[PDB]
């Protein structure tokens, strides 16, 4: 069972981490479009075309399944890629909606979606959630989290000031926070720390992680069976691969 | 008079275009921002060099007489390769700033601080050019996060101040001259001035070198209105930015 994983860059390693721990696949071809990252600050037309070009990369690798680890590509390009692909394509949004259906029974629970500008602007999460009957959805583009995390700024004053900048205007205290971006799991503890410490909460809000959600879904569709992993990039492949160890820690 | 091209990785090049429009230098300007692939400064030399070659292909049907590479990163990494494969003159934004420093900084021991993207700083393009002119006291600092902050319009407040503190606190030298070696940095030039002035009891701010004003000065010494906007990403998104950056 040979599969491909597509991301705009290194963020997809957060999904790869979950896929490796699932012992579901024999071979994984990871491709990050690191020459053109980020996607989330760009426009739907551009991102759709990026997604179609990603299918071109995987043709010669004869994969049986393509995972779109990128939340931005999942939000803007997945439907377009599915129309032009003969093989199945799974993105990271729809499996997250199923995880919310299992873990969040109160349809009035305040849910906060965090993502790139493009992910939030698409309303992909809001639309899917509303389709399942959720009525209390807020969304917030937290663009600068992405470059901060890529510089390894995972704690301290800069992160906290950035976190305050985005979260201060919040009118509803969330019970659920969707980490609708590959990078955000790396600051999950800091995000929950912010809400406990600024809203005097007993426990933290519940965080939904895209990689864990897609694993749950994939396991419902594939038998249980350390896979072989290849790394490829449109920028320097060593600059990409050498960061894997730090993301898969 | 000359029809010219201006190339940048995205919208930052509007800081250079603004200077060009103020000076009323050229009759016709074709601006191209590679907004589908920005930023360049966080990527590797091989990638950036190829981006620079591809920009030349864009301008071929426009019959330009001069190409200004407004991007400091492309100037630092791709200019030589671009000039090799192009029939038309190409001017980047690094060498005109060296000329500006030579005119404005007569003390070869004056502490000069170069700010730029990761790729611009790693290239040592500025340090090498300054050393060849006899400057003896050069420091450099990549300030990568200034780029996304400025593109989000974070031009004041606690987040910008904390980011400046993050990059500048480890500095060992107090600069007399600061090179704004990135298209985006003129938009926080007053804040950078204010950082050093406050944190260091300076009577006057360090001299800031603006790439756009330096290249205007240079072009006036060599070549003693219509603008069109093109983009690899959505062109209306780039135009919306043009209105804000060029105001
Ligand atoms: C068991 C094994 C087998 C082959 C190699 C190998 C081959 N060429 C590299 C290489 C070259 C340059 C820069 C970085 C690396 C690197 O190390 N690449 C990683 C891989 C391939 N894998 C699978 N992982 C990983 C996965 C999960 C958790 C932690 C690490 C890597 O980090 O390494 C490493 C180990
Ligand atoms: N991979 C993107 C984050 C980085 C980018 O903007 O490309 C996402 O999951 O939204
Ligand atoms: N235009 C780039 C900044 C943005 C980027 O990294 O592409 C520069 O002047 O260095």
């Amino acid at each position: 069972m040979k599969i491909g994983v597509f991301d705009s860059g290194v963020g997809g390693f957060s999904v790869l981490k979950s896929l490796l721990k699932a012992r579901l696949f024999d071979e994984i071809i990871y491709y990050g479009d690191s020459a053109r990252v980020p996607y989330g600050t760009k426009d739907p037309t551009t991102i759709k075309q990026f997604g179609l070009e990603a299918l071109d990369f995987f043709k010669p690798h004869e994969i049986e399944l393509l995972i779109v680890a990128c939340n931005t590509a999942s939000a803007l390009a997945l439907e377009e890629m599915q129309k032009y692909s003969k093989i199945p394509i799974v993105g990271v949004i729809e499996p997250s909606i199923l995880a919310i259906k299992r873990q969040v029974e109160d349809k009035n629970a305040p849910i906060l979606v965090l993502g790139t500008k493009a992910t939030i602007q698409s309303n992909a999460y809001d639309n899917a959630l509303k389709q399942q009957g959720y009525l209390n959805i807020s969304h917030l583009a937290t663009s600068l989290f992405v470059p901060l995390i890529e510089e390894s700024i995972l704690e301290g004053e800069l992160l906290e000031t950035c976190m305050h900048y985005y979260f201060t205007p919040l009118e509803i205290l969330p019970e659920v926070i969707i980490l609708g971006c590959t990078h955000f799991p790396l600051i999950a503890q800091k995000i929950e720390g912010y809400f406990m410490g600024h809203f005097a909460l007993p426990t933290p809000p519940l965080l939904i992680h895209s990689g864990d959600a897609i694993v749950e879904y994939l396991q419902q569709k594939y038998a249980l069976k350390f896979p072989k992993v290849e790394f490829h990039a449109s920028g320097d492949v060593i600059w990409l691969e050498r960061q894997a160890k730090e993301w898969l820690k």
